[PDB]
């Protein structure tokens, strides 16, 4: 599988680790430890993808000027998509080690259900610009 495929399963497969909210990802939540490896995942598949565009940036049919740099235009749109919802995770889950701190002890339970129920969404729209992002380099 690409490169930037397996890089993106690694980020892929620790958040859905994360969306367990386990008692491990519990703890390692309210550390920076969850939000530091993501974003790190996160930064290794931008640099993966950044590197294939070039690469594959070396094989093309050649079109219209006016066709290929949309097709580029349109390519950078979806990789920044990527990017973009990868921090609106990483947000999230500070925004809820803020609230925890925020209850000053109490339970957290709702704060757990709300915190799986929103990162679930993210996760969903996430997926969706991975396929998107995907389908278009098959294009490229």
């Amino acid at each position: 599988g690409q490169r930037w495929e397996l890089a993106l399963g690694r980020f892929w497969d620790y958040l859905r680790w994360v969306q367990t909210l386990s008692e491990q990802v519990q703890e390692e939540l309210l550390s920076s430890q969850v939000t530091q490896e993501l974003r790190a995942l996160m930064d290794e598949t931008m640099k993966e993808l950044k590197a294939y565009k070039s690469e594959l940036e070396e094989q093309l049919t050649p079109v219209a000027e006016e066709t290929r740099a949309r097709l580029s235009k349109e390519l950078q749109a979806a990789q920044a998509r990527l990017g973009a919802d990868m921090e609106d995770v990483c947000g999230r889950l500070v925004q809820y080690r803020g609230e925890v701190q925020a209850m000053l002890g109490q339970s957290t339970e709702e704060l757990r259900v709300r915190l799986a129920s929103h990162l679930r969404k993210l996760r969903q729209r996430l997926l969706r610009d991975a396929d998107d992002l995907q389908k278009r380099l098959a294009v490229y």
